[PDB]
């Protein structure tokens, strides 16, 4: 499988999902799905741009280069185990992934036996939290216990006591409903009917979903979904299949947030829905990187070749990644700027690529004191030692952002209520509608 | 990290829970706990003891020998998942084991990568019987859907129309359930009340579960459990801890069993009752082996010293396996025959280890024809291919019994149909009542 290498001193692993989940039937063999842009190209496009920029920083590792070995995970343990077991046939000082929370367990759980510290960006997950079995593991992001915590406190807020549950399956959607569910068990919030589907469904499993979820009305109006990104779709999907919408208000977790690839065409259902992001600040540094690039003068990601043919449904023949599912050819000069949104969790990636870096920092003025480079001390790295090291770093974000870690391994989270709707020009634009800060409710009553 | 070893042509791996699991805290080590001799002990003596057989037969692997790489499992995931990756680096052919589910997927989930196939004898739950995700899986006993499958045949049986189902919280009751319900939804059985209990739950918790039960009556006197066995006694204790008794009645799976240490004391309410038993016939060989063991003797199981003391709370002084407990020093001449009770599972341990012989056997006979000992097909072993050489395997047990898998991966099933009552004696005795073998159900009309 191919791999984004730079070459450095030091050697910082990662894991970016930049093909979707492998189709059922080919797991075995594990042929990953489709590219991606915004999980996908940009976050290893991003993982340079950072480790260029970091490197050539006066002040952080002075005369310390850094490497990275970018994998791809398809957000599908087999492909992570596969890719991560990789990393030990220059050995990998840390792990940046993978995508999916449930995924790090698996990425970990082999981690943790060659005591090689791994950061997470995405993973919201609880289970996580605990360090007895998933010692190595850390995040710049903050836990569903905060996340899980809100959702039923927007729900309070409009005065709804009924309302269905619906999560998608993994170690992601059980942590996180969970605790949704043992909440409201508390405040005497009454539940209607409960349920849990696989991200990648048999479009007739969706259906069923739907029914369920219409078999119980007119009391369950509102609904949780603790989902992931396109599990959401599925259930657009068969709304839009079942001709029948305005029927629900949803509220989604962050694996909705303020995401196009979920309602992208399906707008016409989406709405009025309720979504949970984690206030990560837009990156305005990254597309000013982002655009600029070309087809040709990007070699160190082998990804592009194949990423661009997509973007445009053009075709690059003759060269030997190819996809004849199309008609025209490129222009061979394509515009990024035609539709581009930066990746919502953008920022996250980004930092933890700092915090990675920041523990090398505290290290070698550990290590090896008053030493230009690396030393003796440094080589091999001590992986027990860069985690400690770890833990007790802290920082300013890559823009503006307090970045720290408890002892436990998770960080400081926050995160804004998101609304979809339709605006003056002919648009489905995602509007801010409210923020939540440690249990704190701020939504903006006439903005809605 | 201590292992028993074997010297042959192939050699077949294997995972046995020699010590408990290391606690939490001591886990990120790996200090699993204690030694234990019914899952552990008694089976590195079986697996060292069996292959001796089948070197002992002329009839199969002639002039081929069986080896063996033992490793610790320590019921856990993690020193499972460590001493797995001691495999990947003679190369082991097949793994037998681990013992618990839980593990066999982390375990599997990394053997498929490198195609090894893998036996299992004590997982039972459906999901390796997706055989996308654990291509490389197979076990020689019938998973849950086949044992509840039967549970749903005890119901059909009396066109019992709604029902309950009480399963334990976890991996056992959760795994089996989900298919009690599958079943009964397609053939059309009202699920009245369904929930969930920790082992290890309050009376508190224990106990609402009967306030809910009772709740749905006389319309379903019929509770079923997919249920451990303290989740059982647990549910006993609040009947006589409310004043109920012979309310309603239960089927309760091979959790329960027809065990003893689970109705003591509270024999009273619990008569009535429906359970399944796992027959899990004996092997007198394997006891004619293990007694006439001596301390002085057994070399290649490097635990005895270690487990003789345990066995026998006395010590080796100045020996690396020592103990400071207690300081009765040993004779080296005592008999196990102390309360000796061959292991439960013995048998599955046994036709697994066959089975895996089998296909190399079988293997050899395509792979390698007129040739005496390995012929170069098999060197070195085509693990994908042993595959398709094993799954398309079958013989006769070490009991009698037949063994083979069906395409998935899992085997038949062979149970017996236990009942509580009232001897003809001032005791209680679980009477065997009736069996269903093989797709095919028996009840005795006049013996309930």
């Amino acid at each position: 499988r191919s791999v984004a290498r730079m070459d450095g001193d030091v050697i910082i692993g990662a894991l970016f999902s930049v093909h979707h989940q492998p189709p059922a039937e080919k797991v075995p063999e594990r042929k990953c799905g489709e590219i991606r842009e915004q999980y996908g190209i940009q976050r290893v496009e991003a993982m340079f741009h950072t480790l260029d920029k970091i490197n050539a920083d006066p002040v952080l590792l002075p005369n310390i280069t850094l490497g990275s070995e970018i994998r791809d995970s398809c957000w599908h343990s087999s492909v992570a185990l596969e890719q991560s077991i990789e990393f030990i046939r220059k050995p990998i000082a840390g792990v940046i992934g993978p995508g999916s929370s449930s995924v790090a367990i698996q990425v970990q759980n082999l981690l943790q036996l060659f005591d090689i510290p791994q950061i997470a960006y995405s993973a919201t997950s609880i289970d996580l939290s605990d360090k007895t079995l998933y010692k190595y593991f850390l995040r710049v992001v903050p836990s569903d216990t905060l996340q899980a915590r809100a959702m039923l406190d927007i729900v309070k807020r409009y005065n709804w006591t009924y309302v269905s549950a619906v999560h998608t399956e993994g170690n992601y959607g059980e942590s996180g409903m969970d605790a949704f569910k043992e909440l409201a068990a508390q405040e005497g919030l009454c539940i209607a009917h409960s349920d849990k589907i696989y991200s990648n469904a048999g479009e007739k499993s969706f259906d069923r979903l739907l029914r369920k979820l219409r078999e119980r009305l007119p009391k369950a109006r509102v609904v949780v979904c603790f989902c992931e990104g396109m599990t959401v779709r599925g259930l657009l999907s068969a709304m839009r299949r079942l001709g029948v919408v305005g029927e629900f208000s949803l509220i989604g977790s962050d694996g909705w947030a303020d995401r196009d690839e979920v309602i992208e065409g399906y707008e016409v259902e989406a709405n009025g829905g309720i979504t949970i992001k984690l206030q990560s600040p837009e990156v305005r540094s990254f597309d000013d990187y982002f655009l600029k690039l070309r087809l040709d003068t990007n070699t160190r990601n082998p990804w592009f070749p194949e990423f661009w043919q997509h973007r445009f449904q053009c075709r690059l023949p003759g060269h030997l990644l190819e996809n004849p599912n199309f008609k025209k050819v490129c222009t061979g000069n394509e515009s990024l700027e035609e539709n581009y949104v930066q990746d919502s969790k953008m920022g996250f990636v980004i930092n933890a690529i700092y915090a990675m870096a920041h523990g090398l920092q505290n290290m070698h003025h550990a290590l090896c004191p008053g030493h230009v480079g690396l030393c003796d001390a440094m080589k091999p790295i001590d992986g027990r030692k860069l985690l400690d090291f770890l833990i007790k770093s802290s920082f300013v974000g890559v823009s503006g952002e307090e970045v720290w870690f408890d002892e436990k391994g998770d960080a400081p989270g926050r995160y804004d209520i998101m609304n979809l709707q339709y605006t003056e020009a002919n648009r489905y634009d995602y509007v801010h509608v409210g923020t939540w800060h440690e249990g704190v409710l701020n939504i903006d009553d006439y903005k809605i």
